[PDB]
């Protein structure tokens, strides 16, 4: 979408995964859907380092909403839980240099149950959201048919672009209908949306990002071609700092979702989040890949029958990103290979920095063998540019 | 088996699931199977408080042989990687107030492909290791048939008891024949065994964690009623502390083992353990729970539609404990429910504690209902006290 917006991939912080659909303020005043959850994720991003390291957008999911439109048609904030309105949180967010989120769904209902956004809504909605000062828009696509979808998410693009307000736009529409072509036409996506989810909701679970990285990944043939600045495919939100990722885990989905150009949005209570997390996530070096201004998506390009996957993403300034995965449970595992075999130029020479650990190598030929020692569903993660 | 021994699960740290058949100690000094692995996991076993709290087993697994028995056919252990010999190793271990497990196969070969105890081998062996100052035998069964091991472990036990040296027997004979009745005889196992390894060997991963606790409830009709002081039910070793655990997960471990009245034998790296990881492993009340004097090995009594699933174990001084365990992926849960729906004695009341928060309830009545948040992959576990 060519709108100015995500030239890069968008970072922030997401509701959604965490903390649900809980409407529950009298029992978890802290974890329920209400305006006092973006308004203190608000001020840890603004105060806890996020914000310098480029987290920027501070997102409300499905269960925001009142259970019914106004007499007017209108959207409206659930009363109770969100008393001073949308406009005021999004003022007090962008008070803090940070940008507000919203979320919407083309249909019926949204698939929490709460009131959809109908074809003859569309202009309204995204009106009133413009109105209120919202800078993202992630639209979902419960109760909607594919015709319906077809004719709605484009519509929505023109919407949003008439109000005259700049604002991300995040499309469902590809994982309703399958994520994949002939059914889904990556193309038209990109002229009118800045993102789209392209799989299945991730959960808290290794299992769930296995599921994820193992569908992108098989078909990225289709897939990675049509991620570039403006446009993003979408992986779902990181679940590092929750319950199911062990710490080798979490650092494994933040190293393939920088492979993939994935949006880098967070789904946690940064209030508790743990020392441990917070370093991974506000790992500097990793955030430049993930934000590096080409755009140009990832792909695996080997898949061992040791269980160990490699991944390979080209970047600016002609340097290039590479992860070494391990799937064993067994130890951890030395990896030995060279660029050479990996397909890197001949007789070339590069400076290796290890993403996570900073251990550098000043200049590794290309024909030389190298080792890596990778950890149970762990990775290595480096970072090569060329000498000259 | 009626040695005097095991009265309680074993509890201590087993070299296997963590270092396997390292034998790279040329680059992984501190990893690899040596004579200095033991010797450090013995030091940390004795400062690192342990030790006080009932964790006395240093045990050897596979891959310490030579590659083949000396010439007079006795086991030595591999002349680079244990220069000492093992009963310098045993008095080290002694001298700390600790124990030294050893490993052995009946079969032609270790599953390592170490020098195996073939039949006319075992009296030898197992005199080898007593003269050795060994204090625990773990006797795997790699390449032999059934009717071998038929023969063999119980030979085994009566090789052991003639040497005079009061040695914990570990047998992996059930988990070769399935771990099912009519093929293996518990009733037999509990005479000649301290306690057997059942099933599968735990990797690395929750999903492995899962599927010995499944495998072990779904079958605990003709498994919990063979375990008992002297003779216990093995799922194996502790993975907490490693690489594939998350911490909701690691908890849910150690209750887990603690209501199947499992041996508490650590396969982990105690020189470089996480704090939460160590006070998951050192939780007092846990361990109390999992030495009860009665030996009682507890059932899963409830398999919820929410996906939460309950534990009963029943304890000494008319005590219980309960696990309340949630496999959901999604959020926090709250399992609301009464001890008189749990089947405790009508119009009772109860001191209860939470084990892991250490928060008290002074008199529950089995009639009130109560809700527990559960995390994902987590627990909640409780000690009850009848009041009277
Ligand atoms: C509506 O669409 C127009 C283009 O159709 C957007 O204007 C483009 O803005 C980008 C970045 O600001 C420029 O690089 C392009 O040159 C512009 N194109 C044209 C035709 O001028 C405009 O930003 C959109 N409006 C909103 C609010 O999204
Ligand atoms: C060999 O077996 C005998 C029993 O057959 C063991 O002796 C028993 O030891 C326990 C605990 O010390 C006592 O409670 C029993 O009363 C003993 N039984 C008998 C028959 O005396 C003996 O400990 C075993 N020897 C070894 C080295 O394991
Ligand atoms: C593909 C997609 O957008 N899925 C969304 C999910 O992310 C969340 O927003 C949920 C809220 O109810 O609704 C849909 O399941
Ligand atoms: C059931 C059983 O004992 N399995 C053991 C395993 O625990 C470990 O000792 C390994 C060493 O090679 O051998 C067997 O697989
Ligand atoms: C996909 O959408 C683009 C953009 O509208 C269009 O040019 C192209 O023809 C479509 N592809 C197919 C196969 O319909
Ligand atoms: C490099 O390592 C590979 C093992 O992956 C080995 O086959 C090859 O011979 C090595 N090359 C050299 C020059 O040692
Ligand atoms: C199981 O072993 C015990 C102990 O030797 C024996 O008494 C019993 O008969 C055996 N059960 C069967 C079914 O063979
Ligand atoms: C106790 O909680 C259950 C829900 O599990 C509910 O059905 C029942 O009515 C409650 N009992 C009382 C007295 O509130």
């Amino acid at each position: 979408l060519e709108n100015g917006l995500a030239r890069t991939p968008p970072m922030g912080w997401l509701a959604w995964e965490r903390f649900r659909c809980n409407v529950n303020c009298r029992e978890d005043p802290r974890q329920c859907i209400s305006e006092m959850l973006f308004m203190e994720m608000a001020d840890r991003i603004a105060e806890d380092g996020w914000r310098e390291l480029g987290y920027k957008y501070i997102n409300i999911d499905d269960c925001w909403a009142a259970k019914q439109r106004d007499a007017e048609g209108r959207l409206v904030p659930d009363p109770e839980r969100f008393p001073r309105g949308i406009k005021a949180l999004a003022d007090y967010v962008h008070a803090r240099g940070l940008k507000l989120g919203i979320y919407g769904d083309l249909g019926r209902l949204t698939c929490g149950g709460y009131p959809g956004t109908t074809l003859d809504r569309v202009e309204q909605d995204a009106q009133t959201f413009a109105e209120w000062g919202v800078d993202m828009l992630k639209l979902d696509g419960c109760y909607s048919s594919g015709k319906e979808q077809a004719q709605g998410y484009p519509q929505m693009a023109r919407a949003l672009n008439a109000t005259g307000r700049p604002i991300v736009y995040s499309c469902s529409w590809p994982a309703y209908q399958g994520g994949l072509p002939p059914k889904v036409n990556y193309t038209l996506l990109g002229e009118i949306c800045n993102l789209w989810r392209n799989y299945d909701d991730i959960q808290d679970s290794w299992d769930s990002v296995l599921s994820i990285v193992d569908w992108f990944f098989t078909n990225q043939d289709v897939l990675q071609p049509f991620a570039g600045p403006g446009h993003w495919n979408d992986p779902d939100m990181l679940i590092i700092g929750n319950f199911g990722l062990s710490y080798e885990q979490s650092r494994s989905q933040m190293a393939l979702w920088t492979i993939m150009a994935a949006p880098l949005l967070m789904s946690t209570d940064l209030r508790t989040i743990s020392p441990s997390a917070k370093k991974i996530l506000q790992n500097r070096l990793m955030i430049q890949i993930n934000q590096d201004p080409l755009g140009i998506q990832g792909r695996r390009i080997i898949k061992e029958g040791s269980h160990i996957e490699v991944f390979l993403r080209p970047l600016s300034q002609a340097a290039s990103a590479l992860v070494f995965f391990s799937r064993r449970t067994d130890m951890p595992f030395r990896y030995t290979t060279s660029l050479a075999k990996l397909g890197f130029p001949m007789g070339a020479a590069y400076e290796v920095q290890d993403v996570y650990s900073g251990k550098i190598i000043s200049g590794l030929k290309t024909g030389d063998n190298f080792t890596v020692i990778i950890n149970p569903s762990g990775v290595v993660m480096w970072y090569l540019c060329p000498k000259a």
